[PDB]
């Protein structure tokens, strides 16, 4: 119809709504949400917070089928994907590396703190642990938590474009960044280790509203 879905459907890359015409509304006047097709492939979860024609499938999204549903100037559009989200290939062997290490670091800049934009380009160390998540600059630390239930962690859902290279990471109620990798590969990498250390912790880390 009058949108598509355009994109390498793999994780790593950027899925985008794109319109078909000229005569198609601006996307900043549509309402736009993505979802992920469930495990079982019986219905589809809303993704919570992925609003924008933007959106880069992270970790829980590989095996899923993804949509985007866009109202515009009155009328709905229904979109999926093509097929599955594909694996990154050789992302689990440098994972089970990364567990070996105990605490590893990743470059990073942060591009927004509690929801607000940080302009600064600053490197950051992201430290992924065994028990805590820290990111620090330099000397100093900003944030430093242990896994818990309250804490969120997932691909950024929000700033497309750079969206395959960040992570959202609420450390807790009120404490939320958004961190920039230098590839889609250490950003995922990341995401999966946080997920693991926290699973040896006895935590389910995920996005807000995640099913798992």
């Amino acid at each position: 119809l009058v949108y598509e879905i355009d994109g390498t459907e793999a994780l790593g890359s950027c899925l985008r709504v794109r319109p078909c015409s000229n005569d198609a509304p601006d996307l900043s006047k549509c309402t736009i949400q993505w979802y992920r097709s469930s495990s079982d492939g019986s219905k589809k979860e809303l993704i919570s917070g992925a609003t924008k024609s933007v959106y880069a499938p992270e970790p829980f999204d590989v095996g899923r089928v993804l949509h985007a549903d866009i109202i515009y100037d009155g009328h709905s559009l229904s979109l999926s994907t093509v097929g599955k989200i594909d694996p990154a290939a050789g992302l689990g062997s440098y994972v089970e590396a990364l567990v070996r290490k105990h605490d590893v670091d990743f470059n990073v800049v942060v591009t927004q703190m509690s929801g607000e934009d940080h302009t600064s380009e600053s490197i950051h160390l992201f430290h992924v642990g065994k028990m805590r998540i820290k990111l620090c600059k330099g000397k100093t630390v900003i944030a430093k938590e242990y896994y818990s239930s309250a804490m969120q962690l997932c691909g950024v859902r929000g700033g497309g474009n750079a969206a395959a290279q960040a992570l959202y990471w609420q450390a807790k109620k009120g404490v939320s960044f958004v961190i920039a990798f230098e590839s889609e590969r250490e950003r995922n990498a990341a995401i999966m280790l946080a997920r693991r250390f926290a699973c040896d912790c006895n935590v389910t880390l995920a996005g807000p509203e995640d099913r798992t």
